[PDB]
């Protein structure tokens, strides 16, 4: 029976389960129940699949237009000339700004309605806050643009990179790619910080040590030697990037100590983030993705 | 055990081997001991020898093809040997093409599960088509025949692994390669292309001008980070060096998280079910080749 | 809870925490109900605040020390006759602060050595943090001595101490469950799964580098340390394979280098596959218990302090 | 412990130790109490000291060999300086040790007579030592023949010996089991995991070489070397510019990189999934078995 499960007009079980924050203990598998799973599957298949594909197509086309507008930028503001190229450029950047403001307004109204928990804003509403950040970046870009500064290009490239990386949102509706995106989100929020809480301190400590040792030269600045030490993580280290110093035994010892420590540090990261292999990762990701698809279904229904 | 291999109507082996991707339990159907013992007996009786001879002939053909290609001087003891090598190589190509056509006539796949099954058949057909386009171009007074021939040569050298079936370890390992490509190449390739394109577009937009201003060059430069050959300073013809550095760093971190979750995903999902799943898939492949060679 | 925390002679916590590693199952004891509840109450009550303050003050110390060391005047032959400037005054104040901190840690280490009175061998299997802090403080003292002995090796001692202290910063990782367990795993892999393959890697590198330098005739590359570095570079993804052609039998050189490459990369493969077979299903609670014991020891030390 | 150690006719230890690996469960069979508890007792009583002395002597031998080789000035002449006398003495000791190893290898093979199929599945360490001795003897032979290939022979023997130190790595639990893991992998996975990689590398090298018209990379050797350098994280992707349209070259290199990375990933996942479970038990059993072989050999010697 479907009575007050969706259309109570006050509170529906599906709505409450969907919009429940991290406070709700057993949410992720709360949809495992058969009455909620079949209903959501039927609704999706019936119309939300088509609506979602249409929205994804429109968004991708928007991103292509924005990319084309940004790539061929003039080398502000710049007065449009009489040419097909100029007309297309102007209309493309107008459309990009029009998308930026629309995203801004959607994010504002979502924030006003939900009033997030002020602690779950990152673990929950990750995608929405990312979209809002993109909108803010582009809005500041245009503000700088019309303020006669050259930092609009910086704020535009930031927004464009954000937007391109935000295409993972639309993997939803696909089983495996959606699960893959869920695993990226979860692993970011879990270890991205934890793993680098010990890697950044190692890098900074050894960078300060080395730069103190280097008496004079090009690399006598903390930033340059920080980059040089970092380059080891890219598998591009030098081991002799400088020669202006004394006691080269100390320098070599420090460099090798850094190498060994960071390699066991990448050994610890790669292994300790094993997650819940087999034991409880073959169902947990599937449940999280199903929950997120339910969120999408409800939002597209109501919108 | 009648109506098993020679019935003129149907048979259990001819049905299981030719089963389409909609059957639930095809590779664990041969698990039954009588079928497994029958197939092993037939193999040891004649298909082992026939398969080994076929493998030797194929390796010979590839040797003659590679030698003829490498010593390439169109159209145009040394020149006699090159010509005979080319003629033999054309014989092999036409032979593989005609077998591919015969198989597709006799199969009529489902048009949707084509790639999952007959992966070797479609690859051989593609190689055959590449090399036939090569010869058409070569006799057409052009030089793209070089490109189409080298593509065919690489494809054939990579197909040489097809014969690894018939050996437990090598067959299982090739089966793992083939399954991972088919079902997971996209899992990592799809997520990685969007990120790379986005960050390459951002960086090139930042770049004021220079050699790397071309989208292709900057995209390749960003890629070079994935093979442990990044530069982090490839260009300096720009401004806002902080934005450049932060974009590159974000890209590097994101690639690390993308390749980490690729490892975690494939490992933690299918570490345990290889010993049985892969073994039974290899058994199915060996059954298919046994039946096909017997019927041929 | 009679005789559980403070009898002025001995209790259960005092002995469980300070029991030497020789004890079979020292770790499981703290999982006993009242013990864990009491430690969690003491922590939340006041040790959270005290430990947070200590972490902040140590971080500030290292900030002041790094700033003073980085701006070291490079003129040669210390000691320096200070020049009247605000920067020079701040630099000398930072030097004083850093030396005072080193001396304080030196007096903490010597006080702790008699306080715990290890058996001179149990000291090796536990208290790594205390030995590390004491050695950092020792480097500081040697650095100042060399500074006032008209020798320039104070820069080497200072950089060693600075790097070591920055690494030791991870000690204050206690009091954060995830971060604490993460650090315990790092030290339990550095100390059990690293040397195992470090011995083998050093043996292989030494053997192959010796062979290669034997083959080489003359040049920059005929030494031993140069070739050892240039064979080690293969491990950090920076291999050359053409770094010298001052030899004979290029086939021998190439085959030796390829053998080395294939051997060291299987060595890293086996590294990963062994360290995964271990420390994954072998150590999750065997690390949580270690973290709990570390935090209990810290709580007891702070309470006694 | 009657009829276990030495009867001159047949003993349980002697039978279990030297018997071929074709038998099913050599590993689990010493697990039983009396054999394992008497083996450990005799080991800790005297064989530990015997083995440590042997290990020290071998280390000294290898140091002497390295010192003699590194300072190589044929045959050569000796001048009036203690350095020359040291060098010749080191050479004499090294060659004497090589001859001893060669004799030991022949003695073992004659006394045990392997099966021509179990010459690698087991007796891994002793055949390596024998081939090292063979390299040393070939080195001296070439040396005295007014040749120059003695440098190659001697460097091969020297590298082989430094690696073979891993045999003495046995006798300690953790290091011994780690060496067992290495040896097992090299034995029963390297061929299968290397044939496929070699096929891919050779195919792509031939393709690129065919596409490349002329230059210093025209030879197959150089192209193969570059395609391999892609595997040590040192690929270039721009190593040539003199060829046909750049597109085909780019699609060849990118396909090569993608395929090799897929190959390594499957390599890892396969030999990891097939092994994770039993390493905790099988590796320990193999280490104990080989220590038992060592104890029996040194007791008989
Ligand atoms: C050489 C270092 C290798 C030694 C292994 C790492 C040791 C380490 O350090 O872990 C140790 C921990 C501290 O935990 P603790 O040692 O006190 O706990 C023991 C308690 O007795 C009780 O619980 C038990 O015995 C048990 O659990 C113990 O682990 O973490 C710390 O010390 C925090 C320090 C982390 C930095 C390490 C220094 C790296 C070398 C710097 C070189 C400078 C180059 C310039
Ligand atoms: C640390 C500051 C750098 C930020 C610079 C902006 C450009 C970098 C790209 C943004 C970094 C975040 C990348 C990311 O991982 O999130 C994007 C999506 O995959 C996450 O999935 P989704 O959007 O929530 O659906
Ligand atoms: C990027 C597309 C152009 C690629 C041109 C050719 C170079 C790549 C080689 C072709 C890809 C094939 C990869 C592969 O792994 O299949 C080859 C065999 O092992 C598969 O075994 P089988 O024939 O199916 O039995
Ligand atoms: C002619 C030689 C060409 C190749 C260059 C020399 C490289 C040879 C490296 C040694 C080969 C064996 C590989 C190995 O694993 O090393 C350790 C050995 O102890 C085997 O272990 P163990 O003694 O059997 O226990
Ligand atoms: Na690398
Ligand atoms: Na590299």
């Amino acid at each position: 029976d479907l009575s007050c499960i969706d259309t109570c007009e006050k509170n529906s079980v599906l709505e409450v389960i969907a919009y429940s924050s991290s406070e709700t203990p057993n949410r992720h598998d709360m949809l495992l129940v058969e009455p909620l799973n079949r209903l959501l599957q039927d609704k999706w298949d019936r119309f939300v699949k088509r609506i979602f594909y249409f929205n994804f197509f429109v968004y991708c086309l928007y991103m292509i237009i924005f990319t084309a507008a940004a790539y061929y930028r003039p080398v502000p503001p710049y007065k449009l000339k009489n040419t097909v190229g100029d007309y297309f450029r102007v209309t493309g950047e107008i459309l990009s700004v029009s998308g930026g403001v629309y995203f801004f307004f959607r994010g504002i109204q979502y924030f006003l309605q939900r009033r997030p928990s002020l602690k779950s804003l990152f673990v929950d509403s990750y995608s929405e806050i990312l979209f809002f950040v993109q909108s803010l970046f582009m809005l500041v870009s245009v503000v700088l643009y019309f303020s006669q500064r050259k930092e609009y290009v910086a704020s535009m490239v930031f927004s464009l990179a954000m937007g391109w990386t935000n295409m993972l949102y639309y993997t939803r509706g696909f089983q495996q790619m959606g699960i893959y995106a869920v695993m990226i989100e979860k692993m970011i929020l879990r270890d991205l910080c934890r793993f680098m809480f010990v890697y950044l301190v190692f890098l900074f400590g050894f960078s300060t040590a080395v730069v103190t040792l280097i008496e004079d030269g090009k690399y006598n600045s903390l930033y340059s030697t920080c980059l040089e030490l970092f380059k080891f993580t890219i598998g591009m280290g030098d081991l002799e990037f400088t020669e202006n110093y004394d006691f080269k035994a100390v320098f070599i010892i420090l460099l090798l100590a850094y190498v060994i420590l960071t390699y066991i540090l990448l050994l610890n990261m790669l292994i300790a983030l094993m997650g819940e292999t087999v034991n409880k990762i073959a169902q947990e990701s599937k449940n999280i993705w199903k929950l997120q698809r339910a969120i999408t279904i409800l939002d597209t229904e109501k919108s």
